């Protein structure tokens, strides 16, 4: 089908894994361009001009888990390993949440040290203040994520990363893609948000394979869904790896907005790691949350799943602002709530 068609089918919410390769696959300028108006009128449509701003706390780079493309992998013996105590990450918590921020993000390694009781006193703490809490810790024990929501978590991000079983126990040799759906399932169950999301360019993967990811996402329906370009860290096997491409990257975020109209798609980090400005780019092309960095100094520089992140020469408190910034020269509205997924159902 020409890429008129495919716009068509998807205006139509046809959603063929035809249409979805084809649409992946067309690198016509005028189509790209209509793929993007499209997804970012179903945003509008949707989920509104609110852009949800997720305060993200990078609070431990300790972890156990080796996966190829990241340089947090415990074979990683260059880097500084840091840990935040409760009382830093509460406090840091406390001082986004006098910034503003309505959701504070959690996240770290695999860390062990604070599993599970730290984290859940740090979630209590922080729920006192009234803000949403959205945890990012990675792959745990059902009982673990029953004591954090219990604790008062709201949301929890774990990326499914690929949804090619081989080329996801290739990249994560600690784990499968049968775990890593079955702790998306398990969180669902407890009553999280969940979130998934998947990188792009990542080494043997193929358009057919983005294909399955966004099938994937659609019959899951998540709440959120984080996506990527993947970004090769020179302290990793896959150093000298090709990094993933802005633009194709940008058409999974465009067709994951068309295929789940109100969902919560942050534009993330590696966006605009990549491509100066591909944060607002993403925000103009489906995506409706960002995630300012509140890593505080001089733990931040550290935190580096890949690297040249953007934001790590700013003063530490810099990124809130900035957003706020982003988002009114963007023409957008700051999110007025926690932002939750507020479910519209439709056909
Ligand atoms: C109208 C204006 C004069 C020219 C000068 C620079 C041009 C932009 C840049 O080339 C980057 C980019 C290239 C893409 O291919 C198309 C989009 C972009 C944004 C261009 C749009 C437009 O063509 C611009 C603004
Ligand atoms: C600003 C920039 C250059 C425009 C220009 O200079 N002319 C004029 O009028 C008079 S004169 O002819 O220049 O004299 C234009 C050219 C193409 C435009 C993007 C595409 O649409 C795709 C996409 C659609 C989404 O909905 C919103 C985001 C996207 C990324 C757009 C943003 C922006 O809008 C772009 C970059
Ligand atoms: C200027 C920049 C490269 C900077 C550099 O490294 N040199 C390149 C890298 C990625 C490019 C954008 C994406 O393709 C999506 C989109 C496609 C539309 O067709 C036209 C607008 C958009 C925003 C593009 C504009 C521009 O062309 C970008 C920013
Ligand atoms: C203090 C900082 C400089 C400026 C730059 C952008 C400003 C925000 C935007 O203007 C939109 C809106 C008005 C109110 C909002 C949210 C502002 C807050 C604050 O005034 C900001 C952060
Ligand atoms: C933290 C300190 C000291 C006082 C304090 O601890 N303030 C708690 C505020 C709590 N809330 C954010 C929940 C206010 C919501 C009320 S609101 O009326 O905005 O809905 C206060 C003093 C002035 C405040 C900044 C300015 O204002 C400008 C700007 C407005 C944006 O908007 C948010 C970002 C920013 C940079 C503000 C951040 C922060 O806040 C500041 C630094
Ligand atoms: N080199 C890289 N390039 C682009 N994104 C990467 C990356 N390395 C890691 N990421 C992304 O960063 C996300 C958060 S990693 C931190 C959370 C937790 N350890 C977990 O594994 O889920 C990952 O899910 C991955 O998709
Ligand atoms: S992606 Fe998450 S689990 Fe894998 S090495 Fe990086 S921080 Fe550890
Ligand atoms: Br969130
Ligand atoms: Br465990
Ligand atoms: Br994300
Ligand atoms: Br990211
Ligand atoms: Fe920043
Ligand atoms: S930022
Ligand atoms: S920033």
């Amino acid at each position: 089908m020409t890429g008129r068609e495919i716009l068509e089918k998807l205006e139509r919410r046809e959603f063929t894994r035809e249409v979805l390769k084809e649409a992946l696959s067309i690198n016509d300028r005028g189509f790209n361009e209509a793929l993007f108006k499209l997804a970012d009128e179903i945003r509008r449509k949707y989920v509104g001009d609110e852009v949800h701003i997720r305060a993200i706390i990078e609070f431990s780079n300790v972890c156990r888990k080796n996966c190829l493309y990241c340089g947090l992998r415990r074979d990683n013996k260059n880097l500084k390993r840091y840990r935040m105590t409760p009382e830093e990450i509460v406090e840091r918590a406390r001082l986004a949440v006098q910034f503003g921020a309505k959701t504070i993000v959690l996240q770290s390694g695999e860390d062990p040290y604070x599993m599970p009781d730290v984290i859940s006193d740090i979630v209590k703490e922080i729920k006192k203040m009234g803000v949403a809490v959205t945890l990012s810790l990675g792959e745990w024990p059902r009982e673990y994520y029953e004591k954090w929501k219990e604790a008062g978590a709201d949301r929890y991000l774990l990326r499914h990363e690929t949804a090619n079983p081989v080329l996801h126990r290739k990249l994560r040799p600690d784990t499968s893609f049968e775990n890593r759906l079955n702790c998306l399932l398990t969180l669902k169950e407890l009553g999280y948000e969940t979130g998934a999301g998947s990188m792009v360019g990542l080494p043997g993967q193929t358009i057919d394979d983005l294909v399955d990811d966004l099938l994937f996402l659609k019959e899951h329906d998540f709440d959120m869904v984080g996506i990527g370009p993947f970004i090769p860290h020179p302290d990793t096997p896959l150093a000298n790896e090709k990094k993933g491409d802005f633009t194709l990257t940008l058409k999974m975020v465009a067709l994951t907005r068309i295929l789940l109209p109100d969902s919560n798609i942050p534009a993330t980090t590696a966006m605009g790691t990549i491509v100066p400005g591909g944060r607002e780019i993403t925000l103009r092309c489906g995506a409706n949350v960002i995630m300012p960095n509140w890593t505080p100094s001089p733990y931040r520089q550290l935190y580096q799943l890949y690297p040249g992140k953007i934001c790590v020469f700013e003063k530490d408190t810099a990124c809130i602002p900035c957003v706020m910034k982003m988002i009114e020269l963007l023409g957008r509205k700051p999110g007025r709530d926690w932002g939750g997924r507020k479910r519209v159902f439709e056909t």
